């Protein structure tokens, strides 16, 4: 068995790549090995794959190198048989050897494969056409070319030096484990129930507040560098609660003397009282010289009892989904997260013993994006009462004209400042602010900065997420109705309001909303948060 070594070269419409990692195919009548220069000279960055074909039984074995210790593999002897090739009369020479063209289609792609049977060994730059013979050239869609440069004779196929802990996996797991190695994942919660119960108590790992309605954890986040992206994935499913609850994944900033955590532990008494002149008072809503309101990573809304009520509520031609996914890009929040031992939590406003069930993850990805370039993060206000079942009043402050006014002070100048603004209107009846548009007005240093009327008109698209949605006499379901900037089973996007450049010193910011009057004991209220972003100087 003469062992041969074939080096390949990648072209794209003529453009030969300069510093390309040449594909290499070592091969003989028994085995064949597919890899490349960097993998050969141990210069390859993890993760990286290597293929081997045993010609005695066409068993294609893929080996994935995840890190310095662990390798995983998956085998299959049915790959080469499943490759359908149409033959053609076209022939020629590549590096002296006689070749024959053959054609195939992989998912609407036309692949031409030029192979030689001269050396009575098989090989190629990819899995494609391995059974035909020794593939010296492949052409994908006419444009992408992978042609062989040289074909040398070598001593022996020896892959022992390449390996010296292999674990055999199935195909799906093999692909998955490679994927998970490309980025950083930060588990937070897994199948944790969010409740309303007297029996709901905290434990060594997780802290629970508001009768199980609030979940909380201390997690360590690595130093994440400028350029990388960040996401927050949350999966949700009902465990008894049939209702249309307002959820919120949040973060407590303990940068100053008081924090929202002080509120959770010692009660809402310890939080600063905000007063509007409207007669009521509110807790932990605004920033003070030595207090910061919590930051909302992702404000979301549960559908009407997904999962739990699927078998119970049966409507013709409606296959309910099993759970609700949510992820939001939170790259803008890098500075508060990076290299931090931050307190993450989850809230779902709830009055049920069974309640909901949650699975929360963060993910950091190695990008070099230069679109979101903010250096600074400052939580200014947050009216949403996560402590709904813990003393905190509902945000009914917009009743008055002053609304939410916040004096804050910047120590350094701030470029391309903007406000991360999340808004949702509430009041669950026809004349309530859940179903009535109201113009939100944001003022900066007294001048009107931005005014818009938040209103979503697409809630009907998420019907199959809401099995327990109340059906009305007019033919509509509750989950179909247009609302003040939220739908059941979906995230509400922050609006990024441009504030231009801000000088150091005192700055005031104000939010005014024409809040609707209460009907019975029912009140209209506005869950509203604001976070200041920008690029510091000096």
């Amino acid at each position: 068995a003469q062992t041969y070594e074939i080096t390949y070269q990648n072209s794209f419409e003529g453009k030969i790549n300069p510093n390309q990692n040449h594909i290499i195919s070592i091969t003989n009548s028994d085995k064949t090995l597919l890899f490349n220069e960097k993998i050969k000279n141990k210069k390859a960055d993890f993760p990286f794959e290597v293929n081997e074909i045993n010609r005695k039984n066409n068993e294609v074995s893929q080996f994935a190198f995840l890190n310095n210790n662990e390798i995983v593999k998956t085998s299959d002897n049915t790959i080469l048989a499943k490759q359908e090739f149409k033959p053609t009369s076209e022939t020629g020479k590549i590096l002296g050897y006689n070749v024959k063209k053959a054609v195939t289609s992989v998912n609407s792609n036309t692949i031409e494969v030029w192979y030689t049977n001269d050396l009575k060994v098989k090989g190629g730059p990819s899995i494609l056409g391995q059974d035909l013979g020794l593939v010296l050239k492949t052409v994908r869609n006419g444009s992408s070319v992978v042609e062989a440069t040289s074909v040398k004779k070598i001593k022996a196929l020896d892959d022992q030096s390449l390996f010296n802990n292999i674990t055999e996996k199935d195909a799906l797991t093999y692909k998955d484990m490679i994927w998970k190695s490309r980025f950083i994942t930060i588990p937070v919660f897994e199948n944790e129930t969010i409740n309303f119960s007297d029996a709901s108590k905290s434990d060594q790992v997780i802290q629970r507040f508001g009768n199980g309605t609030i979940i909380l954890k201390k997690v360590k986040i690595p130093e994440i560098k400028q350029g990388n992206t960040i996401f927050v994935e949350l999966k949700q499913k009902s465990n008894g609660d049939a209702y249309d609850r307002t959820g919120d994944v949040f973060i407590i900033p303990q940068e100053r003397a008081i924090s929202y955590y002080t509120g959770l532990t010692q009660g809402v008494k310890s939080l600063p009282v905000y007063q509007n002149g409207n007669g009521k008072s509110y807790q932990g809503v605004a920033l003070t010289p030595d207090y910061l309101p919590f930051i909302e990573l992702m404000r979301f809304f549960t559908p009407f009892g997904i999962g739990h009520f699927n078998e119970k509520i049966q409507l013709k031609g409606k296959n309910w989904h099993n759970n609700t996914p949510y992820r939001q890009d939170i790259t803008e929040l890098r500075p508060q997260l990076s290299g931090k031992e931050i307190l993450i939590g989850a809230f779902i406003g709830n009055y049920d013993k069974g309640g909901h069930q949650i699975s929360l993850e963060l993910s950091i990805h190695p990008d070099q994006q230069k679109i979101v370039n903010n250096n600074f993060v400052l939580p200014v206000f947050n009216t949403t009462n996560v402590m709904e079942m813990a003393g905190q009043d509902y945000p009914t402050m917009f009743n008055s004209d002053k609304g939410v006014e916040v004096e804050f002070i910047l120590t350094k100048d701030l470029k391309n400042a903007q406000l991360r603004y999340i808004t949702t209107g509430h009041g669950g009846w026809g004349a309530g602010d859940e179903f009535v548009p109201k113009e939100n007005s944001i003022y900066l240093d007294g001048k009107l900065a931005h005014a818009f009327t938040p209103w979503r008109t697409d809630c009907g698209s998420y019907r199959l997420f809401n099995p327990a949605s109340g059906n009305f006499e007019d033919g509509l379901s509750s989950s179909d109705l247009s609302r003040s900037n939220w739908c059941p089973g979906t995230i509400t996007n922050p609006v990024y309001i441009n504030l231009g450049n801000l000088n150091a010193g005192k700055h005031t910011i104000q939010v005014k909303i024409p809040q609707g009057a209460p009907e019975g004991s029912s009140q209209s209220f506005w869950n509203v948060s604001g976070v200041l972003l920008g690029q510091e100087h000096h």
